[PDB]
């Protein structure tokens, strides 16, 4: 049974400013992913995760913010040659009120079983412009594990 | 190998007020769950997840709050014809102090490998009365994936 | 197929003060883990999870803090006879500013697909001294599920 899976983590080879509408792109495959003998999702030079096999995947994302804004939030965007624009599959948010801009650490994690198609690209974007995150391997990452085969469950109208 | 798994996400077809002790009930199966050819957990009209196969499951829950209370928290309640009342399997909490009631977004995620019996019902309740959450598919959801067969690991005394 | 997996949860048989640099050690296997007929990770008397089989694991941790500090954070430490000191595999953080020390609940969850070797020990430590957490089964836990075989993906230089 092939292990169609990959883990990519932050690697600045760690504070990174992410501009409005830019995807997080300081990802790098973990060693077990680099060494994996299995067909698997891959990482593009733009920071997108490139899915090569259709199925239901467990997808998980963590962004570790070190930021002074009251609200930090990310979205997982899915693109594909067969759809116009982006689809938002997952969202995480953390928020607290402060009167002054104090930098503070907050990791925002989410995960779900998601249907993904061969040819999909996945990117993580912040929902609002200019947030700072720590791109260190234990702090920020995106990974996915194929759980089952599946036909496309949606059709056009 | 059957994929005994399901994902249900928020769908108001998105802000919902959840009354004290009421379960979150604006769930709907994701398309891959609707289309799944496999035996799987199902969703009742009360919002409970109905487990049909005994085993160890990965269970995950996210509630996306948009609320002005200082503390937001949910509990995962397990019921079954063979037990009196509810069992709390999982709990999530987020809290910060503010002097005035400012609405702010906070997603509360948790997951674990849990033993579930055929006939179990699972519901998510807030721990305190009247919190508002965003019931949109990318923001709030509950899913489970059977990982292994298992006999009942507890017995009565 | 063996289910090489275990779940350990907080059990004070629930507020616990964890001293600086001490590992969380009020863990206990969940009933399905106690009853599992499979080879699996085990729990040491020091609170470390003892890995017995090399592979890629889904590892997840939740610490439920009930604490008055502005920042709460934990790290997952990996040790092994073949490495000097500790490796940090995973980190979670939550932070908000308050002018006075008000106790408040915050669960800090993270998970990832991690390469683990037979003989590894895993411990959860707080990053800063003296935080209080609730060691109740639904609130705080550490679990892992082996997903695939894997050779050691790193070599010395």
């Amino acid at each position: 049974r092939p292990f169609i899976a990959a883990h990519f983590h932050g690697n600045t080879s760690g504070l990174v400013r992410v501009s409005h509408d830019a995807p997080h792109d300081v990802w790098y495959p973990a060693p077990w992913t680099v060494a994996s003998p299995h067909p698997r999702p891959t990482l593009t030079r733009t920071g997108h995760v490139h899915v090569h096999h259709t199925g239901v995947y467990l997808v998980y994302v963590q962004i570790y913010y070190l930021d002074s804004h009251d609200t930090i939030s990310w979205v997982l965007h899915r693109t594909n040659a067969d759809i116009e624009g982006r689809e938002t599959l997952l969202q995480c948010a953390q928020s607290s009120y402060s009167t002054e801009p104090i930098d503070k650490p907050n990791s925002c994690f989410s995960a779900a079983a998601l249907f993904l198609k061969a040819g999909d690209r996945l990117a993580v974007r912040n929902t609002a412009g200019d947030r700072h995150s720590l791109m260190q391997p234990e702090k920020s990452f995106i990974g996915l594990v194929k759980l089952a085969d599946a036909e496309d469950p949606t059709q056009e109208l």
